[PDB]
């Protein structure tokens, strides 16, 4: 069954059958960040230069008050590094432009992040926007953040923009102090639980000795030394109603089910990322979402950026056309015998699984999306 190892981001096209697709050279991509990206831009230069790629056109955008705090968060740089290098690698080494929509760190509440989302939608220049972040949806709901941000994502979807959002790293235990085992008590992350975004969960990725895809299982690496679970977020929103396209998954509640799709997330099978100059092997659903973003941006470039928000089409296409995905069947996203189990077809840990990009491209050529 393949081998578990780290991977250069430039390998993700081979792994997910995207090498025959155009690059994302004709599609602009956004990344939501918390604070600045000055070190991240140096790490991105290290990435493209080491891989012999053309340099990436970047812009940074202060999305809130002009007097806000956009200084670099040092630990955050590794996350913006994961996002940006994984997007560019998955995109085949080229994007039209990479836009960093930086959230103010000195704003009240969650308003810095809300303003970053808002700016990406108002500007309506990026076709695909990565969000490798989140938190307990019940906490977001309790202070009004959920409602305010969902309005923004609704505008995005109506405008034809794709927000991609990591499902979470806490398995079913998102709301229990961010991942502490809690028995049968299951919860999900915001903004992944929005029906106006594509929620991306996580796999453990096995490759053959030649580097081809072998298999994927659920991402679940168990507990760390603090006792926190590291596993793919998945479940259903307690607040958001089920969008009609999800009705194809029978026997589920009348709620937004997540994730929609999944890609590599296990640290043990994760991406090799330049962070403050040093190569580190990094996972999370923060990896899986940028993989999706880069791959989806290729399909946008192949289709003149004319593909709208793709949730309905994913559910109709994949339910009727199982060859479009790698269906994850093994593993669970809890602990101690609790959590959801993968299975045939759509499941709570992984949604439909990972996309086979060339097969999806051929489907889109025939059928539209
Ligand atoms: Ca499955
Ligand atoms: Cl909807």
């Amino acid at each position: 069954a393949g081998t578990a190892k780290g991977h250069n981001p430039t390998e993700f096209p081979t792994i997910y059958d995207a090498s025959s697709a155009p690059t994302a050279a004709n599609t602009t991509v956004g990344i939501i960040t918390i604070g600045g990206v000055s070190q991240t831009l140096q790490d991105l230069q290290q990435f493209t230069s080491a891989n012999g790629l053309a340099s990436v056109n970047t812009q940074t955008i202060q999305t809130g008050s002009s007097n806000g705090d956009y200084s670099d968060d040092q630990q955050g740089q590794g996350e913006w590094d994961l996002d940006s290098q994984s997007i560019v690698g998955s995109a085949g080494g080229a994007v039209q432009q990479l836009l960093f929509y930086m959230a103010d760190q000195s704003a009240s509440g969650n308003t810095g992040l809300t303003q970053a989302f808002n700016q990406a939608v108002s500007d309506n220049v990026a076709k695909v926007i990565n969000v490798s972040l989140g938190w307990c949806e019940a906490d977001a709901n309790a202070d009004g953040t959920l409602q305010a941000e969902d309005r923004i994502f609704a505008t995005a979807a109506a405008q034809g923009q794709t927000f991609s959002v990591s499902s979470g790293d806490e398995g079913v235990y998102e709301c229990n102090n961010r991942g502490y085992p809690d028995g049968s008590t299951y919860s999900v992350s915001w903004p992944a639980s929005s029906p106006n975004v594509i929620a991306v969960g996580g796999t453990t990725l096995y490759t053959t000795s030649a580097g081809a895809y072998s298999n994927e299982t659920v991402w679940n690496e168990g507990l760390d030394s603090n006792g926190k679970l590291w596993a793919t977020g998945g479940g259903y929103s307690v607040y958001e109603s089920k969008p009609s396209w999800q009705s194809v998954v029978s026997g589920t509640p009348g709620r937004r089910l997540l994730p929609d799709i999944s890609f590599d997330a296990a640290q043990g099978t994760g991406a090799l990322i330049y962070n403050y100059g040093q190569l580190q092997q990094i996972g999370g659903t923060s990896l899986a979402s940028p993989i999706f973003v880069g791959l989806w941006a290729r399909l946008q470039s192949a289709n003149s950026n004319s593909l709208g928000f793709p949730a309905a089409s994913f559910y109709s296409a994949i339910s009727s056309t199982p060859s479009l995905v790698h269906d994850v069947k093994s593993g669970n996203n809890g602990y101690g015998g609790y959590g959801y189990n993968a299975g045939t077809g759509w499941d709570y840990p992984t949604g439909w699984g990972s996309l086979d990009i060339a097969k999806l491209s051929a489907y889109i050529r025939s059928n539209g999306f």
